[PDB]
C-alpha cells in the first residue's frame, strides 16, 4: 500500500527543496576507511588533554561504600531531628501514630463471654430485615419500619439479645438510621389520620394490623411468582400481637449517641496486641471489607451503616454520604460511641480482604533467606519487627509518595555494589514528603537498612543482595491508579510544554494553509537543529541540549557506507493533491493522554483512522531494515535468548558490565533525524522513488499538530478570570488571554510521537552504538558487544579492559569520559541510573549474579492479589492458573500459591456461587506444573474426590490406547459413541473389550451445570473495587437462561432440588461440591434434571484429550538441613489425531483444550527449589 501514493497528484512548491538542501548542506558521506580514524584520534587527543587541565568536569565517581551510606543517612536532614534513632522507641510510637493504627493494636473487647457466643445465633431482626431488603428490590417505608421494630421488640423479649440498635437509633432497611420517637410520632398521626378518614366502629389496636395483612399478602404474592419460596427465610409469623399498637407507642431505649468529627480521647489501652502474631492483618481484612462494601448504598432519590464482627464483640461504620468518593468515615460501638474518625477513600483498599495467611507467608519466606549468618544471629529479631511494621504501614496508608520512596531504594542498592557510579545520583533519591507517616516510613527503612548492610559483616552478600532487593518492590502491593485526575492532566501539558520554550519554537495555530511565517520558521531551526558544537571551540561542550554536528553525523553516514560496521556473514472523501505539508484533506491531528504507571507517569498520542494508517508504511519498512541486521531485541525472540547467554556468561568469568539507560528519549529525537540520516545512505550500488516516498511520508509527519485537553484550558480560565479582578506554563496562558485569541493547538520541530515511531527510532539506537563501539575498539585494543531494546542498553567488555581497569585506571576513567561525550554528541543522553561493575548485570528488569538466582517473589504475589474482574467466574480461574503457572517457574514455593488459590475461592464462596470441581486445585505439587497442564491439574482433581472408581476406567482407557494407535478401530468409535447417550455407551464400550464394565454405582455420581441452556447474562470498569461490587450485583439479579426463553434465579433452582427426597450432595475439605443422582428418578421428572451432568463420562473424555495432547505416562498408576537456596533448571516433557481432537472437544462443555495453543504460550524452561522436587508422584509408562 506504500506505492498508492502514485495515484495522487504531486503539488510540492519551492519548500520541499530547502529542507533537502539544509539536509544536504556539509555532510560528507563519501570518506574512506582510512580518512576517519585520523580524525577520531585528533578529537580523542584534544579531549583527553582539555580534560587533564580541568577545563571539562568529570561526571562519573569511584564507589565508597561509607560515603554512599552517611549520604543516604543525612538525605531529609532539615525536619527528622536524629541521626539514629532506637527500635525501641519505634515500636512504641507506631502503634499511635493514627487512628487506624490505635485502632489495630487496642485492647478491644477485654471480657468475651457468651455474649460472643450469642453472635452466631440468627435472630428474626436479621431474617426480616433480609426479608424486606429482597422485596424492596423489585406510606410503604412506614410499614417496614414497624415490622423491623416489632421484631426486634419479639426478639428482645424472648431472650435478652440486643444486636441491632445504635444508643437510641436502629439501622431498619436499606443501611438507614432512623431515629425512634420520630416513628411513633408518625405512626400516631397516620393511624389517627386514617380513622378520621374512614369514620364519615374499629380501633387503632386492628387496622395495623389490617395493613400488616395486606401488605404481607400482596408481598408473598408478587414473590411467588419467581418461584422462590417462603421456607428459605425461616421467618416467624407470630412477631405480629393483636396488641401491637400499644406496644410500639409504649416502648423506651436509652444509650449512647453516635456522632462523627469533621476536624488522649482513646477510651482503650494502646498497646496489647504483639507483632508476633496475625491478629492485626484479620482486622484489617475486616475494616476493609467493610470500606469496599460502603460503595453499594443507592443515591436515595440522613446517616449509612455497616455492621462488622472482630472476636465475637460488633462495631458499626458510619458515613454520610452515598457514591464512590473521598468522604469522613466513624467507628462506634454500643458500649461508647465515637471510637474513632478518619478520612479514607473506598477504593485503594482491595489488596487485603481475605489474604491474611498468604502475607505471613510471604514475610516469614523472605525472613529465611538471611539465616545462616553469624553476625546477624543475636539481632535477628528486630528485622522481623521491622519487615513487619513496613508490610501493615504500606497497607494501611495508600499513598502515591510512599511508592516513588520505595522505589527509589532500587538504584541505591545497585549503585552499593559497583565500581563507577554518576555523580548526579543521591539529587535523585529524593521526593517530597509532606504527612508525618511518611516520615516514619523513612525512618524505618533508614534503620533496616542500616542494620543489614553493617560494616563488620562479610559472609553472604548474594543474599543480602536479594533481601534488600525485595523490600523495595513491596511498592507493586499500593495501586497504580490516580488519586486525583484534573492535577496529572495538568503535569503531563506541563512535561509536554517545558523543553520546548528553552529551544524557541512554539507555533500556536497551523490555520491547515500555512502562511510564510511558519515556513520560515521551519527552515530556520532546522538550520539550527544541526549547528551543534564541542572539544573543539573556546567553551566546549554544552551538555544535555537537543541536536546533532555534522562532524560525527558525517563520520556515522561514511562509516556505514564503507562496509566497517557490519560483521563477517553480514557481507555476503479520499484526497487526490497532497503538498509537502499534508493531503488535501489536511494535516496530521494528535491528541493527548496519559497513562497509568507504578511511579511516575507516562505521555499517550492518540490520531484518528487515516494517520494510522498512513504510520503503518514508515513501521513496516523500518521493521523489516531493521530486521535485515542483528543486534536488536525489541521484536526479535532469539535475540534475547543470546543476550540472557551471554550476560550469564559474562558473570560467570567475572568481567566488566555497563547497565544503561537513557533519559529523555522521547521528547529529544525528531523526524528531521531520521530524513536527514536517510537521505545519506546507500543501500544497494524504482527504489529511489520509494525513497522519495518515505521523505514524503516523513515530511509530513515533521508538520503535525497536537490538541490541548480541554480541562486544563478551562481551569486556566477560571484561574486568570479569578485572579485578575504562576510559572513558566502559567505565563504562557496568561499572556496568551491578555491580547485575545486563546490556545487550542501546537506545531514545533522538537517532539516525536511517545510510541509512535519506535521501530526508527530502535534502528537508529543500532547503528549509533555499532559505530560509537568501533570508535571505542580503534583508540583502545579491546573491544565490546551490545543489545537494544530502543531506550535500553547492556554492554559486555573483554578481557583487556578489565584487566586496564585495575593497572591503569585513569585510562579508564578517559575511556569511560570519552564514551560519555561522544554518546552526547549523537543526541543521546546517558542517565545518572547507569553504573558499570563485576557483581551483577541487569537487562530489561532481570537481574543475574554468580551462585544463586534473583526472584522477584513480592512482585508476582502483588500481580496474583488485586486481578480480578466482573467475568464469568470459569474465565477467572484461568486466568489465575496462568498468572500462577508463571509465578512458579521463577522460584516462588508452592505452598506460598496453594494459599492464593485457596483465597481465589474464598473471594467466589463469598458471592453465593456454588463451586464445581472444574475451577482450581489447592493440593497441587511441583509436577503439576513442570510436566503437566491445566487438564492434568483436574484429572489429579477429579482421581482425589471419587477414588476406586478411576481405576476400571483407566484400565479401560489403557486398553482402548494401545487399540487406537495402530488403527484397528478410529471409526467403529468415533461416529456412535460420541453422539449417542452418555451413561448407557460406556457398558458396551467396556463390554467390547476383555475388562470389567463399570459398576451400577459408580454411575450416579453427577455435577450441577448451570449455563446448559445458555451462557449466563453478565452485561446488562476503571477499578477492581467496582468490578468486585459488580460481580456480587450480577450474581444475584437474573444470572440464568432457561429452556425456552426466561430468566430464573439461583435460589429457585436449589429449592427445587430441595423438593425431592432421592438427591444427596457432598462436600469435601475446600469446598467442593458434588451430588448423588440414581437412575430411576432420573425419568419421570424432565423439568429439573436437565442439569447435571455424569463425571465418569468428562473424566474419560478429559483424559483422552490429554493423552492424546501429552505422552502416554498419564494413563499409568499414581504412587507416592535442606536450606532455602538450592535451585535446579528442568524442561518440560516433550493430520490423523486432529479430526479426533476436535470431536472430542465440543462434545464436553467443561474446558477448552484448544484455546490454550491459540491465546496463550507455553514456558520455555523451568527452576525450581531442588527440596521440592524429591517429594512428588511419578507416573510411569
Ligand atoms: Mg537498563
Ligand atoms: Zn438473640
Amino acid at each position: 500500500g506504500v506505492e498508492s501514493l502514485n495515484v495522487l497528484l504531486d503539488n510540492r512548491s519551492s519548500h520541499y527543496e530547502e529542507i533537502i538542501a539544509s539536509c544536504h548542506q556539509g555532510i560528507n558521506n563519501k570518506l574512506t576507511a582510512h580518512e576517519v580514524k585520523l580524525q577520531i584520534e585528533e578529537e580523542y587527543q584534544v579531549f583527553r588533554n582539555r580534560l587533564r587541565k580541568g577545563e571539562i568536569t568529570g561526571q562519573f565517581l569511584k564507589v565508597d561504600k561509607s560515603r554512599l551510606l552517611n549520604d543516604f543517612n543525612n538525605l531529609y536532614v532539615d525536619e527528622v531531628t536524629a541521626t539514629k534513632d532506637n527500635i525501641e522507641h519505634l515500636i512504641y510510637q507506631f502503634k499511635r501514630a493514627s487512628p487506624i493504627l490505635r485502632f489495630l493494636y487496642a485492647n478491644i473487647g477485654e471480657g468475651n463471654g457468651e455474649e460472643r457466643h450469642h453472635t452466631i445465633k440468627e435472630c428474626q431482626m436479621q431474617y426480616w430485615r433480609s426479608f424486606l431488603n429482597k422485596v424492596k428490590s423489585l406510606k410503604l417505608l412506614l410499614i417496614f419500619d414497624a415490622l423491623i421494630l416489632l421484631a426486634s421488640i419479639h426478639d428482645q423479649t424472648r431472650h435478652k439479645c440486643s444486636k441491632g440498635w445504635l444508643g437510641s437509633c436502629f439501622i431498619s432497611v436499606n443501611d438507614r438510621l432512623v431515629s425512634l420517637e420520630s416513628t411513633k410520632r408518625d405512626l400516631e398521626k397516620w393511624v389517627g389520620r386514617r380513622q378520621q378518614s374512614e369514620r364519615s366502629p374499629p380501633d387503632k389496636n386492628q387496622i395495623l394490623i389490617s395493613m400488616f395483612q395486606k401488605t404481607i399478602l400482596k408481598a408473598t404474592a408478587a414473590l411467588k411468582d419467581v418461584g422462590i419460596s417462603v421456607e428459605h427465610y425461616k421467618i416467624n409469623m407470630e412477631v405480629i400481637c393483636p396488641d401491637s399498637y400499644d406496644l410500639i407507642l409504649n416502648f423506651d431505649v436509652s444509650g449512647v449517641v453516635p456522632t462523627i468529627s469533621y476536624q488522649e480521647k482513646f477510651p482503650f489501652i494502646m498497646g496489647g496486641v504483639e507483632l508476633l502474631e496475625s491478629t492485626d492483618l484479620e482486622r484489617l481484612s475486616s475494616l476493609s471489607l467493610a470500606l469496599v462494601n460502603s460503595m453499594k448504598t443507592s443515591s436515595t432519590v440522613e446517616a449509612y451503616c455497616q455492621e462488622f464482627l472482630l472476636s465475637g464483640a460488633e462495631f458499626q461504620l458510619i458515613y454520610q454520604k452515598t457514591g464512590e468518593c473521598s468522604k469522613c468515615y466513624a467507628i462506634n460501638d454500643n458500649r461508647v460511641g465515637e471510637i474513632c474518625s478518619f478520612y479514607a477513600d473506598p477504593k485503594r483498599y482491595f489488596p487485603a480482604i481475605f489474604s491474611a495467611e498468604v502475607l505471613q507467608t510471604t514475610v516469614s519466606t523472605m525472613i529465611s533467606w538471611v539465616k545462616d549468618c553469624s553476625e546477624l544471629e543475636e539481632q535477628l529479631c528486630n528485622i522481623n519487627s521491622l519487615t513487619k511494621m513496613i508490610l501493615v504501614l504500606i497497607l494501611a496508608h495508600p499513598s502515591k509518595r510512599s511508592q516513588k520512596l520505595l522505589q527509589n531504594l532500587r538504584y541505591f542498592i545497585m549503585a552499593y555494589v559497583s565500581d563507577y557510579h554518576h555523580k548526579d545520583l543521591i539529587d535523585k533519591l529524593r521526593e517530597e514528603l509532606i504527612t508525618d507517616v511518611e516520615f516514619l516510613l523513612y525512618r524505618l527503612v533508614r534503620a533496616l537498612v542500616n542494620l543489614i548492610l553493617s560494616e563488620d559483616v562479610k559472609s553472604m552478600m548474594t543474599n543480602r543482595f536479594k533481601f534488600i532487593l525485595n523490600i523495595s518492590y513491596m511498592c507493586h502491593f499500593i495501586t497504580k491508579e490516580t488519586p486525583d485526575r484534573l492535577t496529572d492532566q495538568i503535569k503531563c501539558f506541563e512535561k509536554f510544554l517545558e523543553p520546548k520554550l528553552e529551544f524557541g519554537h512554539v507555533s500556536i495555530n497551523p490555520a491547515d494553509v500555512a502562511t510564510e511565517e511558519e515556513l520560515d520558521d521551519m527552515v530556520y531551526n532546522a538550520k539550527k537543529f544541526l549547528s551543534k558544537e564541542g572539544c573543539t571551540s573556546i567553551k566546549g561542550p554544552d551538555y544535555k541540549k537537543p541536536g546533532v554536528s555534522k562532524r560525527f553525523l558525517s563520520l556515522l553516514t561514511s562509516s556505514f557506507n564503507n562496509g566497517s560496521l557490519f560483521k563477517e556473514s553480514e557481507v555476503k472523501e479520499s484526497p487526490q493533491s497532497y503538498s509537502s505539508t499534508g493531503p488535501d484533506t489536511g494535516r496530521l491531528k494528535f491528541s493527548l493522554s496519559y497513562k497509568e504507571q507504578v511511579g511516575g507517569n507516562r505521555e499517550l498520542y492518540i490520531g484518528d483512522l487515516r494517520t494510522k494508517m498512513f504510520t503503518r508504511l514508515i513501521e513496516d519498512y523500518f521493521e523489516a531494515l531493521s530486521l535485515q541486521l542483528s543486534g536488536s531485541c525489541l521484536n526479535n525472540e532469539r535475540e534475547f535468548e543470546n543476550a540472557i547467554l551471554s550476560m550469564k556468561l559474562n558473570v560467570s568469568l567475572a568481567h566488566v558490565s555497563y547497565s544503561m539507560d537513557h533519559s529523555k528519549w522521547g521528547p529529544m529525537m525528531c523526524p528531521f533525524l531520521f530524513l536527514a540520516t536517510l537521505q545519506n545512505l546507500i543501500f544497494l550500488s524504482a527504489d529511489i522513488k520509494g525513497r522519495d516516498y518515505l521523505s514524503t511520508l516523513l515530511t509530513w509527519h515533521m508538520h503535525k499538530m497536537v490538541e490541548i485537553p480541554f480541562n486544563v484550558v478551562s481551569a486556566m480560565m477560571k484561574s486568570f478570570i479569578k485572579a485578575q479582578l504562576q510559572s513558566i506554563t502559567e505565563d504562557f496562558f496568561y499572556s496568551n488571554f491578555q491580547i485575545g485569541v486563546v490556545p487550542s493547538h501546537v506545531s514545533s520541530i522538537l517532539d516525536m510521537g511517545q510510541g509512535i515511531l519506535h521501530n526508527t527510532s530502535d534502528f537508529y539506537a543500532l547503528i549509533s552504538e555499532r559505530f560509537i563501539n568501533y570508535a571505542i575498539s580503534c583508540i583502545c585494543g579491546g573491544t565490546i558487544d551490545a543489545y537494544t531494546s530502543s531506550d535500553d542498553q547492556i554492554s559486555l567488555f573483554d578481557q583487556v579492559l578489565t584487566e586496564l581497569m585495575q593497572r591503569d585506571p585513569e585510562e579508564f576513567k578517559t575511556l569511560i569520559e570519552f564514551h560519555y561525550y561522544m554518546s552526547d554528541q549523537l543526541n543521546k543522553f546517558v542517565s545518572p541510573k547507569s553504573v558499570i561493575g563485576r557483581f551483577v548485570a541487569e537487562f530489561k528488569s532481570r537481574f543475574y549474579v554468580w551462585g544463586d538466582e534473583v526472584p522477584l517473589l513480592t512482585k508476582f504475589v502483588a500481580a496474583a492479589l488485586h486481578n480480578i474482574k466482573c467475568k464469568e467466574p470459569h474465565q477467572l480461574a484461568e486466568t489465575i492458573d496462568t498468572i500462577i503457572d508463571q509465578s512458579v517457574a521463577n522460584g516462588v514455593p508452592v505452598h506460598l500459591c496453594n494459599l492464593i488459590q485457596k483465597r481465589t475461592l474464598s473471594l467466589l464462596q463469598y458471592a453465593r456461587y456454588p463451586i464445581d470441581p472444574f475451577l482450581l486445585n489447592c493440593e497441587t505439587d511441583v509436577r503439576d506444573w513442570v510436566d503437566g497442564n491445566r487438564s492434568y491439574r483436574i484429572m489429579r482433581q477429579i482421581e482425589r474426590l471419587i477414588p476406586d472408581a478411576c481405576g476400571r476406567i483407566r484400565s479401560m482407557l489403557r486398553k482402548l490406547y494401545n487399540k487406537l494407535k495402530t488403527g484397528q478401530l478410529h471409526e467403529e468409535f468415533t461416529t456412535n459413541y460420541l453422539s449417542s447417550e452418555h451413561l448407557s455407551s460406556l457398558s458396551n464400550l467396556c463390554e467390547l473389550l476383555g475388562v470389567e464394565p463399570p459398576s451400577e454405582s459408580d454411575l450416579e455420581f453427577s455435577w450441577l451445570n448451570l449455563a446448559a441452556h445458555h451462557p449466563l447474562r453478565m452485561v446488562l470498569q476503571s477499578s477492581i473495587a467496582s468490578g468486585f461490587v459488580g460481580l456480587c450485583r450480577t450474581l444475584g439479579s437474573k444470572c440464568v437462561r432457561g429452556p425456552n426463553k426466561e430468566s430464573l434465579y439461583i435460589k429457585s433452582i436449589q429449592s427445587l432440588i430441595s423438593d425431592i427426597q432421592g438427591i444427596e450432595p457432598l462436600i469435601d475439605s475446600h469446598g467442593v461440591q458434588y451430588w448423588r443422582v440414581p437412575l430411576n428418578i432420573r425419568d419421570g421428572n424432565e423439568g429439573v434434571i436437565s442439569y447435571f451432568r455424569p463425571l465418569l463420562w468428562d473424566y474419560m473424555c478429559i483424559s483422552l484429550s490429554t493423552a492424546i495432547e501429552l505422552g502416554a505416562w498419564v494413563l499409568g498408576e499414581p504412587k507416592k538441613k535442606h536450606n532455602p537456596c538450592d535451585y535446579f533448571p528442568l524442561k518440560p516433557a516433550a493430520i490423523k489425531f486432529l479430526d479426533l481432537c476436535v470431536a472430542l472437544d465440543v462434545n464436553c462443555e467443561a474446558l477448552s483444550l484448544v484455546s490454550h495453543i491459540v491465546k496463550w504460550k507455553r514456558e520455555e524452561h523451568y527452576i525450581v527449589l531442588s527440596s521440592e522436587l524429591r517429594l512428588s508422584h511419578t507416573r510411569t509408562h
